[PDB]
C-alpha cells in the first residue's frame, strides 16, 4: 500500500531511480544511511527516525538498554532515555506533533554532537545546494532536511527525513523518507526542495530548512 | 558500534564493500530490500524480520492495522496477525528459540507466497550459486538464507537474513544481516556461506539452507 508519485518525482523504486543513484558523484551518504534505514514508529516521529539514522550512522556511543545488550543502538524508543534529550521535548509531545527545525537541532546537540541548523528564511538555494552536495561526498557528516509534502507534490505536510545523495546531471536530492509504508524514497529537484523548505512552520512561525550533523573532533 | 569482522568478509561498511555492489551485474534484489531493512526487534526474531523485508519488498497485500492505518505494510509486531502464521510457530516461542528453516518456510507460505525451501542436504553448492545469482538478477522474487554464524567466522548461531545481491568477480554474496546492531551487510565467500548452511540445526535435526519466496503468478 504505497502511494503514487507525481510527476516531478523520480521513486527509488524505478530503474530510473536506480540509475540516478548509480551516476550520482555525491553519494557517500547513502551507503551508511541505507544500513540504519528505518520506519518512523508512528505517523509523527519522522524527525526521531531521521536523527536515529544519523546518530548510528555517525556511530557515537548509543544507549545502554536491555533490549539489545550487550549491543547499544539508537532506536525510536530508547533516543528519550537521554534526559537532556526530554528536556528538548517530551517524547508523548513528539508522538503527537512531531517536531520543528530547531527543535530537531536540539534533539541531535543534546547528544554532543556537532549541528548546524540552517533555516530558508536565513539562506538560498545556491548555497543549499552548493553546501547539500558537498556534505553529500564526505564521510562523518550529514544532512537532514525538514519540507512541506505538499510542495513537492506528495501528502502534505510538514515532514523531516535526511537526503543520502544529489544527482548532477538531474538537480535532484535523494530523500531517504522514514514514511516507508507510505513513500518511497523519492529524487526530488532542488527547485522542489527549496519551495518545500521555504515554507512557515505555524508551530514554530519559523520557516523550515535543513540542518548538517557531525561529530564535534 | 559492531563486532570486528573476519578477514574473509568484505563488510557493506567499507570502501571494498561499496563497489562490490557497483561491480556486481545481480543486485536487482538490493535496491528493493535496501528500502525495507529493519533491525530484529529481538535478538531471536532474525526470521520474522528477513520475512517481513521480502514481504514488503514483493508487495505482498499487507496486515490492516491500527498502528499506520490507512496505510498497510508487514512489520514484526503485525506479522503474526495472520491466523495460519501463529499456527506455524507461535510469536512467542519465536522470541524465544527463533525459527528453523522448514518453520520459516512454512511462516512464508501462510501468507499466501510462493516458496522453495532448499537444505543443504538435498542440493549442492553449485546449484545454489548459481540458481541463487539468477534470482538476484530478478525482480519479483528474492532469496533469504539461514546459516550458522561460526561457520563464516561469526558470533555464532543460526542466523537468517534476505540476500542482496552477488559479486561475481569474487564469488561473495552480500548478506542483508537483520542484526543492525551486531554486524553490518557482508559480502561472504560462496564457499564460506554454503560451509555455514550444510550445518545440522540442533531444534529441527535437519540440515539449513536457503528459501527462495516469489509471488504465485
Ligand atoms: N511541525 C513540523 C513537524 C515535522 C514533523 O515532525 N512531522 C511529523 C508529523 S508532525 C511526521 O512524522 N510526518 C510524517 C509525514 O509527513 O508523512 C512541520 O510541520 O514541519
Ligand atoms: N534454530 C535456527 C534459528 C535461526 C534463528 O531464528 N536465529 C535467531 C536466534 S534463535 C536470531 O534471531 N539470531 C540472531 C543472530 O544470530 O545474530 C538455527 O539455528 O538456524
Ligand atoms: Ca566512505
Ligand atoms: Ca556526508
Ligand atoms: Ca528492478
Ligand atoms: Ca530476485
Amino acid at each position: 500500500q504505497t502511494l503514487t508519485l507525481s510527476p516531478n518525482l523520480i521513486g527509488f523504486n524505478s530503474n530510473e531511480g536506480e540509475k540516478l543513484l548509480l551516476t550520482s558523484r555525491s553519494r557517500e551518504d547513502f551507503f551508511p544511511l541505507s544500513m540504519q534505514f528505518v520506519t518512523q514508529v508512528n505517523q509523527a516521529y519522522s524527525g526521531v527516525a531521521s536523527i536515529i539514522m544519523v546518530l548510528n550512522s555517525l556511530g557515537i556511543n548509543a544507549p545502554e538498554t536491555a533490549q539489545y545488550s550487550p549491543y547499544r543502538v539508537f532506536t525510536q524508543d530508547n533516543f528519550f532515555s537521554n534526559e537532556k534529550t526530554k528536556a528538548v521535548i517530551a517524547p508523548e509531545v513528539v508522538a503527537r506533533q512531531g517536531m520543528t527545525l530547531d527543535e530537531l537541532g536540539r534533539l541531535i546537540a543534546s547528544y554532543g554532537v556537532k549541528v548546524k541548523v540552517n533555516h530558508a528564511s536565513d539562506t538560498n538555494i545556491e548555497d543549499f545546494r552548493k553546501q547539500v552536495a558537498e556534505n553529500l561526498k564526505q564521510d562523518g557528516n550529514f544532512v537532514i532536511v525538514n519540507y512541506l509534502r505538499k510542495e513537492i507534490g506528495q501528502e502534505r505536510g510538514g515532514h523531516i527525513s535526511p537526503l543520502a545523495a544529489y544527482n548532477e546531471q538531474t538537480d535532484r536530492f535523494l530523500i531517504m523518507d522514514v514514511s516507508r509504508y507510505k513513500y518511497p524514497p523519492v529524487w526530488v529537484k532542488t527547485t522542489d526542495l527549496w519551495k518545500a523548505m521555504n515554507t512557515v512552520d505555524s508551530v514554530s512561525q519559523k520557516t523550515r530548512g535543513f540542518v548538517f550533523v557531525s561529530k564535534t573532533q
